[PDB]
């Protein structure tokens, strides 16, 4: 019930000035894109960058919090939308171990989209939200 | 070993207009000024005020991590100095020495501790070369 997505680019809405995550859906040629606040847009544009920092920003302390709790980013999701608000699920898994070993968690679209590119898990976006909200370009 | 610091004020330098943290050093007139990026110390503030918002922010989702991991964030500790940077330890407890040390900015471990209620402590090093003892008239400058 959800198509595979990455991130294709974060361009600037210049009539915001805000940052805009646009993503590709795997299967299409439409789009979808996310509107998110500037930090968090310097946070993704960092973490696509994928670039060597001598100390460990926001995300990244999350993701050793994560590794120290024997645990991974396993996917993920964004799924709902209301009121101009995009809903997404972090998807832990478990490594201590078979399936029902993944740990759903609610999560901003913006910090969702920041750990799957910097751990090069998967993204996907839920079939309605491609449906009535996707974009061609 | 370690002194128990608290968030006295967050501000931004009345020259660099960037924002700076003094955190005060308990059983003391000392206090510790460490300064942080723009989005770090608007992060900070949201959770100095202990502001109630809809969705997840960063910290917020990190703390949910913790939780459904069964962990907590213990305390924090700010401990050297090295060219300009200040290093931290966030310092979890599994709640399954269940205690786990994890380098961290200060920005966000103070922000951590700020939103848990989990102490900060600033080494005895940081406190000794680094802390300034205030007068009252130095108090009031920045009150
Ligand atoms: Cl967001
Ligand atoms: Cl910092």
């Amino acid at each position: 019930h959800m198509r595979k997505a990455w991130v294709k680019t974060l361009a600037l809405d210049r009539v915001s000035n805000t940052p805009v995550v646009i993503l590709g859906i795997e299967g299409t040629n439409r789009v979808l894109p996310i509107w998110i606040g500037a930090c968090e847009g310097h946070a993704l544009a960092l973490a696509m960058e994928k670039m060597e920092f001598p100390r460990p920003l926001t995300h990244d302390l999350l993701l050793s919090v994560l590794e120290s709790l024997e645990a991974r980013v396993d996917k993920v999701i964004i799924h709902s939308l209301k009121d101009n608000t995009f809903y997404a699920t972090l998807v832990i898994r478990d490594l201590t171990y078979e399936e029902a070993a993944l740990i759903d968690i609610d999560s901003r679209p913006s910090d969702a989209i920041i750990l799957a590119v910097k751990t090069g898990a998967p993204i996907f976006v839920s079939d309605n939200l491609v449906e009535k909200h996707s974009i061609e370009l």
